[PDB]
């Protein structure tokens, strides 16, 4: 089933799910033995339980998430630029990563990696 | 590798494509680096092949421009950009996202360029 059209749709779904705080729908996009490496450089989380815990932890504050450019999708991989916004104690932060998804034949994500650093975290005092 | 180093290297890449400075591009890479253009394709490997690649890439003048901030962390960077060229009166703009991994010496050990057909923007 995996096509560039499918992978683009999955990226759009992943954004929508984060927006909604929908753990079931985020985790559903992943293969059972997938990895999540967030940020790049950290120990990968491996398999459904670990992936759900990771997203649960990321979702404790409501996130407003938005693609900021066209999805790049080719072969069996996709990359996307987006922002994740949240508020805590009256301060708004906007984080701007680039994520990479690798997909299996069935169109499930087998690996996510998220590149961002301190310069991509935008907050006032 | 500081994020500032890796960000600067990305800007150097962009500047050297703009300037058609083939030395300038190839110098960013490790001895034994790979370039995958597009992501799904067999990589060019080693200095000679990487140079050949970029020589072919510079047959037409290119206009290249970062379209967002660089993301750099650990020993890796990713960047959203455009590269435009003009051929027989038509302009094409390709909008990839590229990934570089850097070695301890701060040289690029791999590039991948992720763009698909929907990232190639051209009229008639
Ligand atoms: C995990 C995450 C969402 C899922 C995704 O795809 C990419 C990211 C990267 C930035 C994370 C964010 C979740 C909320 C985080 C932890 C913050 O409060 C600061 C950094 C930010
Ligand atoms: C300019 C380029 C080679 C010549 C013909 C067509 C091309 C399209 C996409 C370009 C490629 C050169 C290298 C490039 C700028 C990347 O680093 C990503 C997109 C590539």
């Amino acid at each position: 089933m995996n096509t560039p059209e499918h992978m683009t749709a999955v990226v759009q779904r992943y954004v929508a799910a984060l927006n909604a705080g929908d753990l079931d729908g985020i985790v559903a996009l992943f293969a059972d033995d997938a990895t999540v490496e967030n940020p790049v450089g950290s120990e990968p989380r491996s398999g459904t339980a670990a992936i759900r815990e990771f997203y649960a932890n990321s979702l404790k504050l409501p996130l407003a998430v938005e693609l900021t450019q066209e999805v790049r999708a080719v072969a069996n991989e996709a990359a996307f630029a987006f922002t994740v916004s949240f508020e805590y104690q009256g301060r708004k932060t906007v984080v701007a990563p680039i994520n990479h998804f690798r997909f299996n034949g069935a169109g499930k994500v087998v690996s996510m990696r998220a590149l961002f650093g301190e310069k991509n975290i935008h907050a006032g005092a």
